[PDB]
């Protein structure tokens, strides 16, 4: 797979020097299924770029992209070499030049994530990480934080896509509890990639979503887990890459902490 | 002023030096007024180095600094040239080692800005201003976002650092309204100072927190008018240094919407 990934690395570099030069550009916005959902031109180009030089190089490997799957294609994960990818994690940013703005690819082999690549293109910051092997960030070697004292912690997280007043409310409530235990803050900076990756720093202590996707989750994934984090489902079961829901954090004491004092949403599975 | 403000660029260069290398060290994180209101070795050393050198240049100029303040200095702000400054604009995103941190240094004469500086350290960018010359970062003029649609906007706003119940709900509420309009989404990065810089640089549209100190805003405040913006207070009038209460947006239009869309919190002013 180290081959594999040398490649993912080449590529989502290059990749990223398309989206670079691309938000300094007048783009042509486009609506998916709501006003709030974009799609640019760019995250079509980018995303056709990936799959071509990849299936160019192995034909037999599989892919779950998410504008493809926007375009007809499904997102069912197999025992097979599957590329997970999200062109842009952050399209919003993009669209607004919000400077975090990510290429990730997650790489599954017999459905579990053997590496990740995460390129940060506005920061040049390049996250990745092999199973087994350790979590890098321009060469540098990644550790999350110590903290298990979560009134001591700086948690990140979104407020999603959903405008419907019933979620809306439930992610505002969920977000209360937790402030108010309190902890030390809540950051948002509109990327899960991104927002993983810096709690595989050390920087945020964790991360919990629900109503992302198994693109926006692949590559930063195992970047958390090779800096010494932990995924785990909000239900407080174990991860699942399809299930739309997830917590990252340092450790299991946190991610348990989160999971008890937040009511889950119910969302319709990436396999579904 | 220039020469002021020449000599203030110096100044939060090395400050943020002293900041940079911090970061990355153990620190000696103490409490203020509540458990989650911060304070480091640092925060204090490097607002006594800066005042100590800036009395020193310019005796007879005032001074409000957020950690003098906490030490018993009011903040009364007279025609006197006054020096407004956060030595860490972000202290709880420094105490995690959150890559978000600012100095920032706000100069007003007859109770008006008229220069700011804002040193992102770990990003290495610098943000300066001076009425009437234009807002750059690290040498480039800096332009605001032309946005004039609420629908089609990116706000960015802090929770505060109170934890009080009613307050926690009055926050959370607003930030329900204006996300239900809907807008495009909310980003929140830890900092008055870098929010507002982002608002500078046309990467957010605008930025409303109620709860900030004058000196959280008073450095960047000046940056998002010189690169086209506007500041006004969240009843629709005029900007109020001292009122702990902010709307710093692209234009106008912006401005007004959240005004008409958001309730005031009760606070106490940085005068009173
Ligand atoms: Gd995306
Ligand atoms: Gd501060």
């Amino acid at each position: 797979w180290q081959e594999c990934m040398d490649y993912a690395v080449t590529l989502a570099r290059q990749a990223g020097e398309v989206v670079c030069e691309a938000i300094k550009n007048e783009m042509n916005v486009m609506l998916k299924s709501s006003p709030v959902d974009l799609v640019t031109a760019t995250d079509q180009k980018v995303e056709k770029m990936l799959i071509s030089s990849i299936k160019e190089k192995y034909p037999s490997h599989s892919f779950i992209g998410e504008e493809s799957v926007a375009a007809g294609e499904k997102s069912i994960l197999t025992d097979n070499p599957t590329w997970i990818i999200d062109p842009i994690d952050g399209t919003t940013n993009f669209v607004h030049r919000f400077p975090f703005v990510a290429v990730s690819i997650g790489f599954a082999v017999n459905k579990k994530i053997e590496f990740g690549v995460v390129y940060s293109c506005v920061e040049g910051k390049m996250y990745t990480a092999r199973k087994g092997k350790g979590a890098f960030c321009n060469g540098q070697k990644l550790q999350v934080s110590q903290q298990e004292d979560i009134t001591k912690s700086l948690l990140v997280t979104e407020l999603g896509s959903s405008r419907t007043p019933e979620t809306v409310r439930m992610v505002l409530s969920n977000m209360e509890k937790l402030f108010c235990i309190p902890v030390h803050g809540i950051r948002s900076v509109g990327t899960a990639a991104v927002n993983m990756c810096l709690v595989a720093t050390g920087g945020a202590d964790a991360y919990y979503e629900m109503g992302i996707h198994c693109w926006d989750v692949a590559g930063a994934g195992i970047i958390v887990t090779e800096a010494g984090g932990v995924l785990m489902d909000v239900t407080g079961g174990p991860f699942d890459l399809m299930s739309r829901r997830v917590i990252a954090a340092n450790n299991r004491i946190l991610a348990e902490r989160i999971a008890k004092e937040i009511q889950v949403i119910p969302l319709q599975r990436d396999d579904e």
